């Protein structure tokens, strides 16, 4: 099968591009597997396959870190992900995010039906698991739980049958039987749980699969719209549809290859603890625990010699800033465009720990609106911060033309140029707040409320007339023909490869 | 003489150092110099020595390049500015700072007068020189005229004698006789300026000293207490009093080794056009050319192969960013000390194209002093932003102990995670803003005032209790000896030196 298309061939696919580092020793999942696949991250390091966990058992389970980090080179930086998607490991961050864009306007590709699978080698009824028996890791160190779920996707669909969501939350385990974990406005888990929540007949059915096709994985970590099922994005996007078999306990579809299932309800009535958790801006505080959501599991299936994916995230670079941040940066771009806003690209600067996203401007059509800073901020941040892909998001950069959004130097030297504090800035007291940031969840004001901003680097002539500067910078300080003997001078000269 | 006394002697050492590439074959002044010293300083490469400059005639002049630059290596990349201070090339930016300090609580070390030095072993009156036949440099290609001065050292003294200032301040050719340049508020040039204005009786007597004592330049960099002598401070800070021997048409004092010596006055009456230039923050605006001050040049003295040295200015990283920002900050740093503000360190951020500064707090004494965000922004902007050492800043970033302000992914992260903005925001606008920032001279607002921020990136629990997270990083979300376990057995499993 394809690399995009099923895990197991993504993890050859690894091996096969120098990618991998195969251990085969023993490897203990209380955080020795996360501080190994931590430093990976922190490092742009290959990724690390553990092959000898400590408590894996009949089977259950391999793990794989940093499937969606970098790599250190600059010209396949973005290769694994380039490698969930089919496309060339050298693919830049517009060619990833027009892929994930491009299912936008299709039609979808519903998924096909078969009656077996490898996620069907193995199954372990309600008397055989005890999900404190396996190898879950403790992935920092004042986790509040072991974290079962951080690559996995859950999939529940609307009481009406009419959409089925496949997203990325984390869950940990509570008991033998049981995780909590993260479902919060305004995430599509959440919308279609408070679905279930009004009914108020059951239980909401639920699955888990760990594994699953790449191309899945990264529609589970995008804020495609609402209503829309993931599988038949995915479809759309990979041109093919989807194999998925049913579950043996109710009556959802999983990926055909998935890794690891997990069958069950997430109630619409029990909480439990849930947290604290290593996140996405860097942070633990170690002790806020809070009530989560709880799930029961029925059921595990599995392939044989399973391998779980793990996310160790924290700071800079994992999945939480690769995905969270790029794939909301790409539909906020397309929710622009379709508000008719000269936007052209936008990226979540690493740098900003992917809570900015620079908005790279037409110019040529901002000054053919005859509009203003502070009416076009406006505009920007009500279109954005009132949708649900702007969630994550609390600083907007309006950059022009000559800004490339995907480097963040750049994004920082016009905003640090370009934007007066104060003036050029539209505060947004009244949207939703992440609370999950820790100025916001753990800071002084509303947790869930405000802390928005619509910086604008554009300068003011971008509005009327055109760019009125050069950059001192040598490409643009100096004609064509010095800079090019220069160049050619360079090492002759005395002075000091693009792969490497 | 030493490299810290004498130019001669740190063009030799940063050739010791393999920190040099001599060019012996004919370079162009009008442009290629600057072209080369700007790849230079964008990719932090070795420093260019133009022996054989096109226009260069009887000894006037050769050019250094990029003399405070940065260097490749981690290990060494302050190392240049190391060698204007007499410190181990791998000095920190902490070491460096404080040695710019250290004279701040000593006694002057006023310089010692002897009767001649190697700056006149030539010289050309007023009727055996033309400055348009130098070979002054064309720095950026939209320039408006060839700024000579860009890393010379103005020497001007107060009516009654009691302070002269060495201050750095660009220059260009006016015509044969002339230079015009920025004289600006509140820099000393100016001050100074002003009381010979208000005595009405004549010009300023003036010198421009090029190529001197390394120490020198950088104190010429700094901003010093007004009505203190650079001369006495840097006699302090290098425990030696500076030898200068007396202007010959004038009564002004010039360090003895000093390559070039430009004598003459600063017209309290005349003006004349100045700029653009392509400047600190990375921009030239084409066309914008304003009157500036004008200088008459009566004499210049010399020494055989005199050098001249030269910052080809604008986007990362040159003096404008390496000296401008950090001594910037090293005296902003200080200012708060004095003020009772509980500071340990500051730096501006290279990110911030040295628009910020990040001051680094002592929780335990901010604890102890039982305030609020509102309160301490407040306090500590007003005695920042309203002081001559906070000019060139727009944007204070205040952190807690665990930051580093010497390195700019750290500060990055904590204002990104840690500042709400507006709500932890305390914006200023009646104090004076600097004009040369793009939004600030060529933005929406005043050029002149207002557009600073205090933006507080301290957490809640940093004024009360302590700090109450800890970061999910591989330093500080696993134990010790498993870290060290991970790092002896890295290689070993499979995954990839500190000079390089
Ligand atoms: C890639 C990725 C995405 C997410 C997460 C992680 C990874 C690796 C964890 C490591 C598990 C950490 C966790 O903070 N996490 C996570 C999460 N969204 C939440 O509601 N809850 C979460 O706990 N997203 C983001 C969501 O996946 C996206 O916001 C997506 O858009 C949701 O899908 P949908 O609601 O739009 O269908
Ligand atoms: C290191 C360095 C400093 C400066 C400059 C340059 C370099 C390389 C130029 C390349 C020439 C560019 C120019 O923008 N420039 C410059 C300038 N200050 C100005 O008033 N005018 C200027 O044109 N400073 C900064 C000042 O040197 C400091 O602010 C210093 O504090 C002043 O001394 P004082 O007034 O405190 O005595
Ligand atoms: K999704
Ligand atoms: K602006
Ligand atoms: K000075
Ligand atoms: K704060
Ligand atoms: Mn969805
Ligand atoms: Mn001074």
């Amino acid at each position: 099968q394809p690399a995009h298309l099923c895990f197991r061939s993504f993890v050859e696919a690894l091996k096969v591009d120098n990618d991998l580092v195969e251990i085969n020793t023993p490897i203990d999942p209380n955080l020795e597997a996360a501080a190994i696949t931590r430093r990976v991250c922190e490092t742009n390091d290959k990724a690390p396959l553990f092959n000898n966990l400590i408590g894996m058992k009949n089977g259950l389970f391999r793990i794989l870190g940093a499937p969606g980090s970098l790599r250190k080179s600059s010209a396949d930086r973005y290769g694994r992900l380039a490698r969930h998607l089919a496309l060339p490991p050298t693919a830049s961050m517009r060619e990833i995010l027009d892929k994930m864009l491009s299912a936008s306007d299709m039609p979808p590709i519903p998924p096909t039906i078969v009656p077996t699978g490898p996620c069907k080698e193995n199954s372990l009824d309600d008397s055989e698991f005890d999900l404190t028996e396996l190898p879950v890791p403790l992935i920092h160190k004042s986790d509040g739980g072991k974290y079962i779920q951080t690559y996995g996707m859950h999939i529940v669909q609307s009481p009406d049958g009419t959409w089925t969501n496949w997203s990325i939350a984390r869950a940990m385990v509570h008991d033998k039987n049981h995780l909590t974990g993260l479902v919060i406005p305004p995430q599509h888990i959440w919308q279609i749980h408070q679905m279930w929540k009004k009914e108020g007949r059951s239980d909401v059915p639920w699955a888990l699969a760990f594994g699953v096709p790449p191309a899945a994985i990264m529609a589970s970590s995008m804020p495609i719209p609402d209503g829309v099922t993931e599988a038949g994005y995915v479809g759309a996007m990979t041109g093919s549809s989807l194999e998925l078999v049913k579950c043996d306990t109710n009556d959802l579809y999983v990926p055909a290859t998935s890794e690891i299932v997990l069958e069950g309800t997430l109630s619409i009535s029990e909480t439990g603890p849930q947290g604290p958790f290593g996140e996405m801006h860097g942070y633990i505080f170690p002790g806020d625990t809070h009530l989560g959501a709880k799930y029961k599991v029925n059921r595990i299936t599995y392939r044989n010699n399973a391998i779980m994916p793990m996310s160790s995230c924290g700071r800079l670079t994992d999945e939480t800033h690769t995905m969270i941040g790029s794939l909301a940066a790409a539909e906020i771009r397309k929710l622009c465009q379709q508000n008719d806003l000269p936007i052209t690209d936008a990226f979540a600067p690493f740098e900003s720990q992917v809570t900015w996203v620079a908005l790279r401007v037409d110019t040529e059509k901002l000054r053919a609106m005859k509009t203003t800073s502070e009416g076009f901020r406006k505009r920007v941040g009500d279109v954005v911060f009132n949708h649900k892909a702007g969630y994550t998001i609390h600083r907007l950069v309006l950059v022009g033309d000559d800004i490339d959004v995907y480097e963040g130097k750049d994004v920082l030297w016009a905003f640090s140029t370009r934007c007066r504090p104060g003036m050029d800035e539209t505060l947004f007291e009244d949207v939703r707040g992440f609370p999950l940031i820790p100025y916001m969840g753990h800071g002084n004001g509303p947790a869930h409320r405000g802390g928005k901003v619509v910086s604008d680097a554009l300068m003011p002539t971008e509005y009327t007339t055109g760019r009125n500067w050069e950059a001192a910078d040598f490409n643009q300080s100096y004609p064509e023909d010095l800079k090019q003997k220069v160049l050619d001078n360079w090492t002759k000269m005395g002075f000091s490869h693009h792969h490497h």
